[PDB]
């Protein structure tokens, strides 16, 4: 009542929105391993499977999807782990010289090449017979035979080591203690802002690092009808992506058997071209049936009408730049294969208001692939001693919107690519992740049969959350290490190289930073005068200056989240005035046990 | 009462296993201002204060310690202590280079004169040069081509020692973090996969010296007075089949050659040590060794083999042929390659004097499992005069056809992982669990480790519990010049970055158990004792055995193996009724 | 009676020991995009209010050549210019003979330079005009058309990494807990002897690291009467540090427009040099006023000839030796500069306007330690002037025996060391720990003044005191930079930069002391409270000391650190016998 002392709380069931560092899970990476060349390409911890999983149905929050900041460290964390990657693999440093090249037909595009080369220290190779691309050569001296090397010009010289293996793992992600990531069960709900059925997420589902262009290879399914994801206000100038309800796989055909061929270059230097194939080459296909896909198409329309009043639907092709935009990269078998999709938006969609059945897609692999955010450092690959066909349920897709006006009325829907993250935020728009301050500070009251919630407290009943705050904190931030409890050193602390990791620094930056909060936290206990209370009733009276509701209301329906930032006008205020006087306290006996 | 009224028992003397890296300690006499000279591992930096142990023996039970998870870090380890001094070190330009050999004087397949043309680096010279080299470790083609090219260049890069460092293992005592046990037995005749009666728990390890080995074991601890093999081998003869051994075997090894170096340049930064001329003689190394002890021992050997064959009959045959390495025997004194072929030691047979060896050396040695990584041998000058001490063998059941005696054994050079699996068989690594709650019925300096039912003896656990950080005590690390020593040259993050890791795991673990203290409301006490009922859905028998007819740890295995939950279900009962008398009081 | 012992936790025990250095930035007033590797791109922000306690009845000799600290940082500078050069490219093709030319006259000094080369793999000749000086050539063959680098024919050479600068921000030393730094504000104070006047701070002032050699600028100017530091007078073989109350200025600048030529290397290598000039070039002069330099000269040879009276001393050069130590180093702004001291010692000074300085610019940098590396300065576009008082000279003493008596004096430098032992004369960082304990005879104002309180009174308000310094010992924002938890939200970054690698070293430690303090608080006292931590048995016939409670009423914690050395193991002693009393009502619980 009057009597006012306000009183602390440890372990309130809050949160606050931060960004910290991420943290990894493995599972089924642990599950199986063949070889650790794509555990080199990813390393990660497992996470002791069939996690917690908790619903917090009373409390909608604003999910910001397109920027959240998981999307920026998960981006510049691969590509930290394609540096790492081509750390000790060799630099094919005298491979900008001149090209003399021959065409080979079995097509047209596929050349062989031999040349003055002085590779080693003895031995100029002059019966090279490397068989080469058309798209991994710049056509110079186009009357003579120069026709030679894309990017040599920049830091390209980079090549993949052939032991490395780049098969994608699905990857569970989880948080360090004291952050939870909030997952919405809603459906589908929108491109940008709240709902309202959602719950807390310690671990997220896997992903397998896929980078595609205008396409989702081996994706996620929409358990709802299609729908589409936006930010609706620059929505005339804005790429924008598409989530599409079932799926199609689409298996892609093989060339041809082929052959390795180990050239002589130097020290650790021996790398691969093909010199052989087994018979004819066929053209390389991804081989899918139109008529689902002739389903999907309408689907789209549906979700047209729904944003256009009745806009005219047309599907042009993408303009000639960016090559690798424009086509589709598939990558899959480690093979970096592009295809010519001009044969799949002849068709611009009727306005209302079987010829073909099937169909097969021209395709041509290249053998050097680029670095895209700069100039500089491109990736190559040696060939396979096969051929493979590799198939992927498709569940997406990435369009641009084409603004302008033309006909006033008819708008084209040329394909639309994008960088590496907007692959990365659409799996990721469920997922967001905030901190927890478990302490708490709230006046006194009157008076001196389930498992629940995380946040169910927060979630309905503030007055009555006064109960389980323990729990809400043995999983969070207790158990500084979560993560595999008595903290399993694994196939990540087994089998290491260097002990130099992306992982296990951040990992050890981890735990510092789990406990120095606790303890800091434990010290400002100490410094509140008081651990090992949940609550410790202190000996101010609540003044009226912060605040006139009556005592019984907020037992009553006052959210956490309304009452902490009521209260944010007197944080450190109401800290620094109760803890003098809690000196005052510490000045008063301190003289008294003196004698 | 009657009801199960359970309290917590902080400190039972209960392990588990867990992997975990851990701690080292050296001697303070054998640095001699010399830490990176002698082997790569800053001799290990904390020091050896004491082996004050204790030895802990109650009760005996399989911790089939064949099957080991120290040695996996340990190999790791090592792996990572050879880039470490080797990364400083420089690569080498001149790889694949003709270099045609010739010989002085004729003894053949020694040392050959090559006559070292080069350009050097930036500069633009041709260059000639006396490159004195073995046969062995070059390689020609076609007997006409004197293309003595270099045998791993098309593999992969070579790089000088940096000679500064030498090559002696340091005895080490390997000890461990906190709540960390390393279990041992004197108890004799064990053979991987046991129990042990005479059984003990110590903090360190002895001061291992771990080298070198293709198939013999070089300057190891003993065994016990039965020559017999102590280790657990599956029936199947490509098993492969170590043996430990009593008497010590001492064999002088040496050097006939009194070599001189000699520095080449070719960069900037860049001037290599090579072999110079030999003052005097040109000799074969050797190995003087008396068979008659080594008669001795074959005839030890055979009858504790002869007992577990059932009277077989063993035939021992030279081994087959392949790997240079693998078949002779390189064995490395003084930081040096010797080979030694090993035809003059299995011309044996059974049925119901000073041998001299000749030997030879190579010098340029890759690993054998990743072919990116190779290691020069950088000359020393004089002769290598020393010895070893022999406590071991492992060889291979052969698998001829059964008209034979039906037991042939021909040797095998093998993986490294199999020498640290070598000695650390009568040893595991243990983790303890001092958390623990007993149903107690009431409604609310002896040894760390025995007994059923524990007077004050978890209470002696507590002060190992209490070395957890206390900066004083020399019996952890001391941490007192152990504090000092890591945080003047952290910058190495080879060896005290693990330490560094270890602290790490030190902190959490106790923070964790000083969580779980307080969250319970028990701050410290040993008991925590709490009014809360609990029922005999887990146990309906008399509670009196379960004080004395049984200990704590099979009472842990039997019923408490599953109920986890207990402690959920102790933490609401006491979440509640702080709440109650909150709410009350 | 008595008891002979009770705990006592906060006990102000300063103790010499050598922990890792902790600093902090303050780019907060810069914020500059610019990374320039001494700035760190801004480690961390410094406090803006921190506060220094006096204590003044503490006497105690720190000797200023017997540091730590000095040679610790300066294996940082060192470590630091090392993630400096390690990304960015090595002139590994650039080693090659070149032939010279001389533009015009000076006399020989800018030297237009060409070579045949391929830089490129695109496998070329072609001769490459670039523009130097005579200080960085070395002539082969009778100083005819042969000409090369003078470096690296033995080190490896790098090209300095152009974004940046290398320009000193002050920064503020410091430490995270226990350990704290200790300032003497009395004067004259050579680095021995003790001295009175004594305060304690948490971290330092702002301190920009000093590199120029024969010279001391920007520093320390400590405006009290004119002192000077050596370590041994007796050995002649002993750098002579100069202080100056007075803070001379020296105008220098560039005295010719220039532009920029990037050489294509090869695929982003792509080295820098100097386009073109505009006009004519001098030698960069400098003015120091030379009737002040008449001052100080005069001023010196007083305090000198007040430590060695009738010594005619006269002012020398140096001999010719290295370039380093003969010339004076100066950096300001991106490059360096080199001007001959000849006209400074034709003065002699035994009883009793402006000025010219020539000076010269080596682009090569070879290593100042031993010889390993080296490093290449690119220009800068366009004049660049520096102004910059003088705080300080650095000189030595000749050793050739005089029949006249007269002490000859020469240029003394040479060391990157002493720049770090210039400015710490009067700094020193020991632990502190809080435990000691006392045989108390009881019934069984200043904020910060340890050592101004006695060990003869301990008083009341010394224990308060240290209530003081364990509200010291807990850490969240703002009464701790490492714990201000709103850059621990910034800290995202890799901490594989050295100064990341000294957060991950000392936040540790500091909680594993904190740790090991409180692993200590309850296994011995029992309490929360630091005096009724108590402790009955009578060490009296182990603990030995003839003394008293009237003996303690006049005493001093350096005396119970004199029975640190006869009774460390009682404190074990103690704790068994603290362990005897809960093992007794151990038993009385558990029956
Ligand atoms: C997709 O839509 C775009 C525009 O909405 C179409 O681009 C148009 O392509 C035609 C054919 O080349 C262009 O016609 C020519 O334009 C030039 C320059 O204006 C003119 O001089 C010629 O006489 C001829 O008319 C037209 O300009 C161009 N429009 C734009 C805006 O670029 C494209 O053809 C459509 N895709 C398909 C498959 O039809
Ligand atoms: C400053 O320091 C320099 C270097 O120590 C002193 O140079 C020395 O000067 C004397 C006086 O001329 C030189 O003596 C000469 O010796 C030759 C050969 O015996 C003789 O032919 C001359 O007649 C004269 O006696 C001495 O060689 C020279 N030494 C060096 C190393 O330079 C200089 O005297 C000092 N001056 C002052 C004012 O301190
Ligand atoms: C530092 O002080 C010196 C003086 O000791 C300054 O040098 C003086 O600079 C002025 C202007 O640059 C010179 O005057 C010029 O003389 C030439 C030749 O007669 C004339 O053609 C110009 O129009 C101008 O009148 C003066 O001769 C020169 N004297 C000396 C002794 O150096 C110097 O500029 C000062 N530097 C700074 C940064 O303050
Ligand atoms: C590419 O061209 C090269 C050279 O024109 C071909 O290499 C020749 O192969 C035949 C047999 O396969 C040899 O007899 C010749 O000696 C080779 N040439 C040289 C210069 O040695 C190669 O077969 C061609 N490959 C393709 C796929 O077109
Ligand atoms: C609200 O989210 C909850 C999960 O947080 C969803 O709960 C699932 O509901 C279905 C249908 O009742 C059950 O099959 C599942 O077993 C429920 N899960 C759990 C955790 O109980 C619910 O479907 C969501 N609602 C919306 C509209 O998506
Ligand atoms: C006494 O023990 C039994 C057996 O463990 C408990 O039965 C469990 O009760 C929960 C609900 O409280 C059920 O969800 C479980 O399925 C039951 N277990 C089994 C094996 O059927 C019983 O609850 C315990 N009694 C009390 C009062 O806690
Ligand atoms: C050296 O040059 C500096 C730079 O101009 C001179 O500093 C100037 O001094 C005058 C007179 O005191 C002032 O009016 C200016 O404001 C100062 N400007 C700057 C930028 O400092 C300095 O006086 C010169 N000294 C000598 C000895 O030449
Ligand atoms: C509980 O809060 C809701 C939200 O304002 C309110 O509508 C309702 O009336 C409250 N309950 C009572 C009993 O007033
Ligand atoms: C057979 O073994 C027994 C011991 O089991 C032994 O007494 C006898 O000597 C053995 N015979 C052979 C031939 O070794
Ligand atoms: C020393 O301490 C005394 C009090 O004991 C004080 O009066 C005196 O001023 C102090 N002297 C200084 C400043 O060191």
């Amino acid at each position: 009542t009057e009597k006012l002392w306000v009183t602390v709380y440890y372990g309130v069931p809050v949160w606050k929105e931060a960004t910290t560092t991420l943290f990894c899970a493995s599972d089924a990476k642990a599950y199986d391993t063949e070889v650790h060349n794509v555990w080199a390409t990813h390393a990660c911890v497992p996470t002791d499977p069939n996690p917690q999983e908790v619903v917090l149905e009373n409390v909608t929050e604003h999910f910001n999807m397109w920027k959240n900041n998981m999307v920026e460290q998960m981006q510049e964390d691969i590509i930290s782990l394609w540096d790492q990657s081509l750390k000790p693999c060799v630099k094919l440093t005298p491979l900008c010289v001149t090209l003399n090249c021959k065409d080979v037909n079995a097509r047209g595009e596929i050349k062989n090449c031999s040349f003055n080369i002085t590779t080693s220290i003895r031995d100029e190779v002059q019966k090279e017979y490397a068989l080469f691309y058309k798209l991994d050569v710049v056509p110079i001296d186009n009357n003579n035979t120069s026709y030679r090397l894309i990017s040599c010009d920049t830091s390209v010289i980079t090549q993949a080591c052939p032991k490395i293996s780049f098969e994608p793992i699905p990857i569970h992600y989880c948080a360090p203690a004291g952050f939870a990531i909030l997952k919405c069960n809603d459906k589908t709900f929108n491109g940008k802002g709240p709902c309202k059925n959602v719950s807390t997420v310690q671990c997220t589902h896997g992903i397998r690092p896929v980078v595609s262009t205008q396409l989702l290879l081996n994706g996620s399914l929409a358990e709802e009808e299609v729908v589409i994801r936006s930010d609706n206000f620059t929505n005339n100038a804005k790429t924008i992506i598409v989530q599409l309800k079932e799926s199609v796989e689409i298996n892609c055909t093989r060339p041809n058997n082929n052959t390795r061929k180990s050239i002589h270059i130097g020290p650790g230097r021996a790398f691969y071209t093909t010199g052989e194939i087994i018979g004819d080459i066929r053209q390389a296909h991804c081989n899918i049936s139109r008529a689902k896909w002739n389903d999907t198409l309408k689907q789209i329309v549906i979700k047209l009408r729904e944003q256009f009043e009745n806009k005219t639907i047309v599907f042009n092709h993408s303009s000639g730049g960016d090559p690798e935009i424009v086509m589709h990269s598939f990558n899959c078998g480690g093979e970096f294969f592009y295809c010519n999709s001009t044969q799949l938006f002849n068709s611009t969609w009727n306005n209302n208001t079987t010829e073909g059945n099937t169909i097969t897609l021209p395709c041509r692999i290249k053998q050097i692939i680029n670095m895209w955010q700069e100039v500089g450092k491109a990736m190559y690959a040696p060939p396979i001693r096969g051929q493979i066909r590799c198939s992927s349920n498709i569940t997406g897709l990435l369009l641009t919107r084409d603004g302008g006006i033309n006909e006033n009325g008819t708008e084209i829907f040329r394909p639309g690519g994008g960088d590496m993250r907007d692959n990365w935020r659409s799996e990721l728009y469920k997922y967001k992740v905030v901190k927890i301050e478990p302490l708490g500070v709230a006046p006194t009251k009157a008076k001196r049969a389930v498992f629940l919630g995380f946040l169910g407290a927060a979630g309905s009943t503030m007055g009555a959350a006064s109960m389980t705050l323990t729990v809400q904190a043995r999983l969070l931030l207790s158990g500084i290490v979560q993560q595999q409890n008595n903290l399993l050193r694994a196939i990540e602390a087994q089998q290491r190289m260097l002990q130099l990791t992306v992982w296990g620094i951040k990992q050890l930056q981890a735990r510092v930073l789990a406990v120095e909060r606790y303890l800091g936290d434990q010290q400002l206990l100490g410094i509140w005068g008081c651990s090992g209370k949940l609550i410790c009733t202190t000996a101010v009276p609540w003044n009226a200056s912060w605040s006139n509701k009556s005592l019984d209301r907020i037992w009553n329906n006052m959210t956490w989240m309304e009452w902490e930032r009521e209260i944010d006008n007197y944080t450190s205020e109401i800290y620094t005035l109760i803890e003098e006087s809690q000196n005052q306290q510490e000045k008063n006996e301190q003289e008294l046990l003196e004698l």
